């Protein structure tokens, strides 16, 4: 049960961030903290981490989930979310669930990162929770993931 | 450690609703999964519920949150976190963490529904996860106050 977290533009540098929208962590640090919570929580979930400030290597990752290996994607597609139609069209043909985290409140920024192509595409939208909604994020995909598996199994046996 | 959960407009008459965005779920079995989610966890929060189609009513109950009761406040003000500024100030002068949810995700529904005054007045949001993120609202709100008062102790002992 690899979920694949993909992290998009400037993501890498957090801590050289304005620390008042992003506080003072890196992401190095949050990734650990999203293991921590699984390690802890004690799901089988193994945890794979991609970050990228290009466009087509975030729809390549996705394209390439599409085979077997990962039952679910949590992604902050980050500035590319208001602009990236692409990116939102991968999310529509990953046929897994795809869940959308931001650090802020984009509600709450410039007009400009109001509206996400891409979070429209996934199942749900976390955002302003800084770290904490990528284990929110986890924890989501673990419950829907159970949910669907458990739904397989009771329409394969009628 | 009582949370507050607000419920607006039409969100008691869910399962007359349209059950391709909302499930065949009720609010009472909502209600439910947030206290099995608390009771199970062990959190030692007391929630209270409070739904209502009145924007006034939303306002004078988070400004009746003002005083010590209450330590936070989950709130999906539903159809009014479009228009109204007002149940937005409100969230605003809370002095306490609000967090907001909605069941179907507000990106993908009509132009009308994108924004949120109020949604981008409270902390963060949560949007498109169903019933579901009501509890990932729960596990936010308890670690942002453990977060909160862990931080207090942290400044009146130096």
């Amino acid at each position: 049960m690899k979920i694949l977290v993909i992290q998009g533009p400037n993501l890498n540098m957090l801590g050289h961030r304005d620390p008042r929208l992003y506080g003072m962590v890196t992401l190095d640090q949050i990734h650990e903290i999203m293991q921590t919570f699984v390690k802890q929580g004690n799901l089988d979930v193994e945890l794979e981490f991609f970050q990228t400030n290009f466009e087509g290597e975030i729809i390549d990752k996705i394209q390439e989930s599409v085979g077997s290996d990962y039952e679910g994607i949590i992604i902050n597609p980050g500035a590319f979310s208001h602009t990236s139609i692409a990116i939102a069209d991968a999310i529509m043909l990953a046929g897994k669930p795809v869940i959308e985290v931001h650090l802020t409140n984009i509600q709450a920024r410039e007009e400009f990162r109001k509206n996400s192509y891409t979070g429209a595409a996934c199942g749900g939208v976390i955002m302003g929770f800084g770290p904490l909604g990528y284990n929110m994020a986890l924890m989501a995909m673990v419950n829907i993931l159970a949910e669907m598996k458990a739904f397989q199994e009771a329409q394969k046996n009628n």
